[PDB]
């Protein structure tokens, strides 16, 4: 119904407070004509209805209505750990990926990225990936905003989750299916590779590291259609997709 923006404040029930200006532009955008009613969620679990008050070239204000008892998460706790892959395919698996519900987002560098990331490379693009999941949030109706974690490399990456987590490589050596896992308790830490795939070597550390290889059906997908499939395959057997 009401279109949804996101805003990392803090909301009283009933104060009135000027909008950033990416909310400005956002509204203006999208036709959004005074007097009608917005959602205002803060990415920490917690919405706001309000009535968009004035709304000008370079400036809005909104008073806050009522608070949303909306939760969309899903209970299951999944980091998709993603080598940095190169546009449409970084950007349609950050999307889809916060779509379906993934909880965290560990962008690394592995060996066969072809991405640049020198300079103020490598800020821009994760403020521009922070962009399009904060999007996709407003889009799928989740008042939770998933992080994009600062970018590491893959070898340092692999020693950072708790040891009982249940870990995942999308791999066709070693592996089983991701049904045949044993059954997760807790949390759930995935591990993608880029275009190029995963070096020999970066299987074994990710073996070492007690990552277990994991395959969905008889044939191997090159695309991010691999992650994707398996997190809604995730949500199917452990998530709220059951």
């Amino acid at each position: 119904h009401m279109p949804r923006f996101y805003l990392p404040e803090n909301l009283s029930v009933g104060q009135t407070v000027d909008l950033p200006d990416n909310i400005v532009r956002h509204l203006n955008v999208l036709r959004v004509r005074p007097n009608e009613n917005i959602t205002l969620f803060d990415g920490k679990g917690k919405a706001h209805t309000a009535r968009l008050t004035v709304l000008e070239k370079h400036r809005a204000e909104a008073e806050i209505l009522h608070e949303d008892t909306t939760d969309n998460e899903s209970p299951l706790n999944i980091t998709l750990i993603q080598s940095i892959s190169s546009g449409d395919r970084m950007d349609f698996t950050l999307q889809k990926s916060v779509e379906l519900g993934v909880t965290a987002i560990q962008p690394v560098i592995s060996e066969r990225c072809i991405v640049r990331l020198d300079g103020e490379r490598a800020a821009k693009r994760l403020a521009r990936w922070q962009e399009i999941v904060i999007s996709a949030c407003e889009q799928s109706g989740r008042n939770t905003v998933p992080p994009v974690l600062p970018i590491i490399g893959y070898r340092e990456a692999l020693d950072k989750m708790p040891s009982e987590n249940t870990k995942l490589i999308m791999s066709i050596n070693r592996a089983c299916k991701l049904g045949d896992i044993r059954h997760p308790s807790g949390a759930i830490v995935f591990m993608v590779g880029p275009e190029g795939g995963w070096t020999e070597q970066e299987e074994q550390q990710a073996f070492e590291a007690g990552f277990q290889a994991v395959t969905l059906g008889k044939r191997i997908l090159r695309t991010e259609t691999a992650p994707l499939a398996a997190i809604a395959a995730m949500q199917t057997l452990w998530g709220d997709f059951t």
